[PDB]
């Protein structure tokens, strides 16, 4: 539940404003795709914990780490170009299904908690884009 609102009596004059977190750009355009049936999950992949700019999200990820999707659903690694849209739209899904999911069994992962997987997840879905993507130009291929 959030109600959707926010509201309480007078808020208590506390601390002046200071510096918040910075956001880096708009990573927010075009989304065309082509249509599902593509999404097939590697292994699971142990990385660093992610970062926005803040103590308090970094704790939450301590605190919830070992529970971080270490996992990413994918198209393997056969594409032509959409190395960054593949996995964009990849982490798109892996959190699409654990947050349905984590909706389906009853659980809810909060705003922040969802952003820290879309990061760890789109860094995770490239991760492994990436080991392949070497596998690759050793397989076969130059």
């Amino acid at each position: 539940m959030q109600g959707g609102g926010t509201h309480s009596q007078w808020n208590k004059p506390s601390k002046p404003k200071t510096n918040m977190k910075h956001m880096a750009g708009a990573a927010a355009a075009g989304a065309v795709v082509g249509g599902l049936g593509g999404y097939m999950l590697g292994s699971a992949m142990s990385r660093p914990i992610i970062h926005f700019g803040s103590d308090y999200e970094d704790r939450y990820y301590r605190e919830n780490m070992h529970r971080y999707p270490n996992q990413v659903y994918y198209r393997p690694m056969d594409e032509y170009s959409n190395q960054n849209n593949f996995v964009h739209d990849c982490v798109n899904i892996t959190i699409k299904q654990h947050t349905v999911t984590t909706t389906t069994k009853g659980e809810n992962f909060t705003e922040t908690d969802v952003k820290m997987m879309e990061r760890v997840v789109e860094q995770m879905c490239i991760t492994q884009y990436e080991r392949e993507s070497q596998a690759y130009y050793q397989r076969g291929s130059s």
